[PDB]
């Protein structure tokens, strides 16, 4: 059957709804460069071999499906952006799209993510006035 899906693969209308179901968190790599697209996914190739339990690692498409970086968090205006997506947390724990996606960075920042390290971005979550009770 179609069942236990490559959780290490490219994200599509199909398998986004399944790493979303799998109720682990979602590695998102986006990335408009098609050449650079197989070393950016080869360094995630190990990385993820690491977390190929915990983590949906997806490479999603930046210049077809890129505009779903920003509707997690990214300006989707720059080179690949990787974004963990909470399935959890709901949370998106993203890379920058201006820095540098290699093997040990990702690793890095995964690892910093899992850990409880890293921490949202932004997302806009106000601070009203309360009241004592």
């Amino acid at each position: 059957g179609p069942l236990g899906s490559p959780l290490i693969g490219e994200i599509g209308p199909e398998t986004y709804s399944d790493y979303m179901s799998a109720g682990i968190p979602l590695a998102y790599i986006f990335a408009e460069t098609a050449e650079e697209r197989k070393e950016l996914s080869d360094k995630l190739k190990p990385i993820a071999e690491a977390q190929r339990g915990v983590i949906n690692f997806g490479t999603i498409d930046a210049k077809a499906f890129g505009a779903h970086a920003g509707n997690l968090n990214l300006k989707t205006d720059k080179f690949p952006a990787f974004a963990i997506q909470e399935v959890a947390k709901n949370q998106k724990f993203p890379f920058d799209q201006e820095k540098e996606i290699t093997f040990e960075a990702i690793k890095a920042f995964v690892d910093d993510f899992v850990a409880g390290k890293i921490e949202p971005s932004i997302k806009s979550e106000p601070i009203p006035e309360k009241q004592e009770g």
